[PDB]
């Protein structure tokens, strides 16, 4: 539950805020776990193409239907389960790096209560 910032600490039956255990479902964040490690084929002249943005779109939706606190959160939980999956693969985390320092900037592209 709800605890405030205090000891003794004043814990809650129920907690709607819960940024601490914030719990989003990392299969919502396969998009953007995928989008950012794969670097998709269409993507030739990767700069500035409205298409492109479509993985964003999506998953910028997706995360904004979790608690608002937990929105950036579920960014956090992207780059773990992302450099997870490709370092079990073969590698890529050294040019996947690239795509992945993305979400570091989604806290702030999709306006979340975090920038890191």
């Amino acid at each position: 539950g709800r605890c405030t910032k205090s000891i003794p600490p004043i814990c809650f039956p129920d907690g709607l805020d819960n940024p601490r255990g914030c719990q989003i479902r990392i299969q919502q964040l396969n998009h953007c776990q995928m989008h950012l490690t794969s670097f998709d084929y269409k993507l030739r002249m990767a700069v500035e193409n409205p298409k492109q943005q479509q993985h964003l779109s999506l998953c910028c939706n997706q995360l904004q239907e979790v608690e608002k606190q937990c929105q950036c959160e579920a960014i956090k939980q992207v780059v773990e389960q992302a450099q997870k999956q490709l370092q079990q693969g073969q590698g890529g985390q050294q040019q996947v790096q690239q795509m992945v320092k993305k979400a570091q900037m989604l806290p702030n592209q999709c306006n979340l209560q975090c920038s890191i």
